[PDB]
RNA sequence: GGUGACCUCCCGGGAGCGGGGGACCACUA
């Protein structure tokens, strides 16, 4: 099957649950709180990823596994390439998922429409 | 020493996740 790191299946997935604020560990939370931030939203990662230069999709009716509420709220989860057919990196700034999760949560809060 | 809450960091992974170091609290010979 084609499963490179270019082919879209292989990129690595972000959910919101990952970056906010208000979840534990145990619910999803990845980022330090002092980093996360309330309430994200897949659209807002999309786009602040998107601006970077980051190759992602959004699947916006993706649910997180550890949420029991399938409110549209807390729907969607973003896809991003990571690394190029051969194995390196599409950005130097961006080596991880964890690089990818700080920088989104990062920008997020600069967002004119927060 | 065990087990659980919760926090922090590291490694791995396309998800669900897998493997660890350390705090802090709880119950506990
Ligand atoms: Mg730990
Ligand atoms: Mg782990």
């Amino acid at each position: 099957a084609a499963r490179s790191p270019a082919d879209q299946d292989r990129f690595i997935c972000i959910y919101p649950a990952y970056l906010n604020n208000k979840k534990t560990i145990a619910e999803g939370r990845r980022i330090p709180i002092s980093k996360a931030v309330e309430n994200p939203t897949a659209t807002e990662i999309q786009d602040v990823c998107s601006a970077v230069g980051l190759n992602v999709f959004l699947e916006k009716n993706k649910m997180y596994s550890r949420e029991w509420n399938r409110d549209v709220q807390y729907r969607g989860r973003v896809r991003v390439q990571l690394k190029q057919e051969d194995g390196s990196l599409c950005l130097v700034q961006f080596p991880s998922r964890k690089s990818v999760m700080l920088y989104a949560a990062e920008m997020i809060p600069k967002l004119k429409t927060r």
